[PDB]
């Protein structure tokens, strides 16, 4: 039952990253396409990277939602591992973020409740994500999300600096809470149009980070930005979402989640992006 390379035909390079290059392939028996990420044996050696791409698979074999990407199949050659991913149609959210600006409100809303019943679920599951931005968060051809890149995940017994907590360049230490904050960037982004810590560099981004040197503007959603100001909160210990604040419930309970009807979220029909 072992898939091979010969049972499919590969298409164009979806995505390239220092360790891997996703594909797009057809599977020839089944008409199906794949993401089919393929990883180097060599240099995930020669790199030490062994143990980070045995925990992304043992990670994405645990996941069970409409929200995450699904592996299907693993199989190897001699030169190259090869997992078969969820195709998501659409592609990235960095995509529609760029290309109709910013969301409005009803967008806003419907994607950033997506993302937070997802990481209900990741975080439920005692993993972490630690890597969460729009580049990460695809969408299929219903446009709901998927997120994915699995590849700097943790499960519980530095990921892309503007989406960085202040914690993890204080004392290196990476938790759930880390996710949240990188989702109140994330909802800043999407009403924003842009992430809410940027500089000229990566030093001078980090600096602002720790200060928590942004600024809203001023036509910006005021339940959001409530929102906002409580996830990016320089004490990881007093953001919503966090066991300390009493986990996803006060989270969800959020004036600007009002109108949400969080147990069935993946069978509504998403808005329409303009
Ligand atoms: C039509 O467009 C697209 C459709 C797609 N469908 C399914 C996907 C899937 N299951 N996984 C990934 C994915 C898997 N590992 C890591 C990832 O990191 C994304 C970035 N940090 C940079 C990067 C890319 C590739 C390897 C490593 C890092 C992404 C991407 C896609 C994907 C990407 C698409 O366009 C970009």
């Amino acid at each position: 039952r072992k898939k091979r390379p010969e049972d499919f035909k590969f298409g164009k390079i979806l995505g390239e990253g220092s360790f891997s290059t996703v594909v797009l392939a057809r599977e020839l028996a089944t008409s199906r396409e794949y993401a089919i990420k393929i990883l180097e044996k060599r240099h995930i050696i020669k790199e030490n990277k062994v143990p980070y791409v045995t925990r992304e698979r043992d990670v994405m074999s645990r996941l069970d939602h409409p929200f995450f990407v699904k592996l299907y199949f693993t199989f190897q050659d001699d030169e190259k591992l090869y997992f078969g991913l969820s195709y998501a149609k659409n592609g990235e959210l960095l995509k529609y973020i760029r290309k109709i600006g910013s969301f409005d409100e009803t967008c806003t809303r419907f994607y950033t409740a997506e993302i937070v019943s997802a990481l209900e679920y990741l975080h439920g599951k005692g993993i972490i994500h630690r890597d969460l931005k729009p580049e990460n968060i695809l969408l299929n051809e219903d446009m709901h999300i998927q997120i994915t890149d699995f590849g700097t995940a943790k499960v519980l017994s530095v990921g892309t600096a503007q989406y960085v907590s202040p914690e993890l360049l204080t004392e290196k230490s990476a938790c759930k809470s880390s996710d949240l904050w990188a989702l109140g960037c994330i909802i800043y982004q999407l009403v924003a149009g842009l992430p809410p810590f940027r500089a000229g560099n990566e030093y001078l981004i980090f600096q602002k980070i720790i200060k928590l040197e942004y600024d809203f503007p001023e036509k910006f959603f005021p339940k959001a930005r409530d929102l906002v100001e409580k996830l990016l909160v320089l004490d990881a210990t007093k953001r919503l979402g966090c066991e300390e604040m009493e986990g996803y419930g006060p989270l969800k309970a959020h004036p600007f989640f009002e109108s949400v009807t969080w147990e069935n979220l993946h069978q509504q029909t998403p808005p329409k992006l303009t």
